[PDB]
């Protein structure tokens, strides 16, 4: 099945539910199941990729593609006083779910460092 | 606005550099937050990711794919943390786009 059988690929092909912000061709935008500020989202390719240490160099578009997006549904969302994006790579980055995924995080003050 | 980051691609003020190539330049960071801590940035002044356009997607996703190449080859191979600022509430500290790549600890959840 297009997207594989995380939790992620299931949500893709709408056999989970999801608060879905934006959707095309390419990635997914939903909102995060437990947030970690006002405004916690994801932006997801389609493509299955498992993390970001494997990303092909033709998947540069993609993952452009991934932060565009990200910040246009901040804007949408009206966070317009910033927020932050994250991507997690493996077990030292935090990464519990093995397909590429842009956090973005909005409507509080974050903090530094980032985690 | 020229910023440090300006100067940095310009070679005016030294930096750590990692790698650079014709549009983009990565760097240690001078105030490290982990045992590997780097920025990748573009040569364009993107002066921040909201404002970044259409035809930047490919350039955004470079720094992706150029910072997690530098990451294996700095030896962060239990994983890393990217992270893009925006804004106050991002946190954002210099007005050009960069990319953070954090590394060497356990990372934390919430990312501040
Ligand atoms: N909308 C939605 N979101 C979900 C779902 N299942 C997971 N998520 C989110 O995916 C994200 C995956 O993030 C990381 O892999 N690492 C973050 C640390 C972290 C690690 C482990 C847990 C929560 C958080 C987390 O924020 C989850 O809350 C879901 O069914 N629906």
């Amino acid at each position: 099945r297009p997207g594989g059988d995380t939790i992620f690929g299931k949500i893709i092909r709408k056999e989970i539910p999801a608060k879905i912000i934006f959707e095309d061709d390419r990635c997914l935008a939903f909102h995060d199941i437990s947030p970690q500020a006002p405004t916690h989202f994801l932006v997801i390719p389609k493509k299955h990729i498992s993390q970001i240490s494997v990303a092909e160099d033709d998947d540069e578009s993609l993952l452009g593609h991934l932060m565009i997006v990200g910040k246009k549904c901040a804007a949408d969302l009206g966070l317009n006083k910033g927020y932050r994006m994250v991507v997690n790579e493996g077990s030292d980055g935090g990464q519990s779910v093995y397909h590429v995924h842009l956090h973005v995080l909005g409507g509080r003050q974050m903090h530094w460092p980032p985690g």
